[PDB]
């Protein structure tokens, strides 16, 4: 697995964001993960996480998997890196995103994230209560 670079163009929710890639302005959807609609509970908690975490980095990058780059509605699946910290573990980690959408093969990480959430679990981190 290989990043690419990446630039901010807007935040938008927990797991989706708009960078300009390759060019290109695209809106990128988080691998792996499931935040809350904004409307839902703790929507607008991660909206805000993932907000500041790629505002606040300088380095933002971009990592697609093995399988499905593109999803059905035209978004960017990837991983994404803010100074080299993954959102999609980071979300999980404070209890901000479920582990969700795993599919084979598209699923490298997903060990590491459900390490993460393990340990948001135990902590009764955000939607874990
Ligand atoms: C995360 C991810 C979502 N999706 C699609 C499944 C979709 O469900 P639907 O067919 O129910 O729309 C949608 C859900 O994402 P959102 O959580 O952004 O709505 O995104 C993928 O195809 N692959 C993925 O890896
Ligand atoms: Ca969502």
């Amino acid at each position: 697995l290989h990043k690419e670079p990446a630039t901010l163009i807007k935040a938008i929710d927990g797991d989706t964001v708009k960078l300009m890639y390759k060019g290109q302005p695209m809106t990128f959807r988080l691998l792996l993960v499931d935040t809350p609609e904004f409307n839902e509970k703790y929507g607008p908690e991660a909206s805000a996480f993932t907000k500041k975490m790629v505002e606040n980095a300088k380095k933002i990058e971009v990592e697609f998997d093995k399988g499905q780059r593109t999803d059905k509605y035209g978004r960017g699946l990837r991983y994404i890196y803010a100074d080299g910290k993954m959102v999609n573990e980071a979300l999980v980690r404070q209890g901000l995103a479920k582990v969700a959408y795993v599919y084979k093969g598209n699923n490298t990480h997903e060990q590491l994230l459900r390490k993460a959430e393990a340990q948001a679990k135990k902590e009764k981190l955000n939607i874990w209560s």
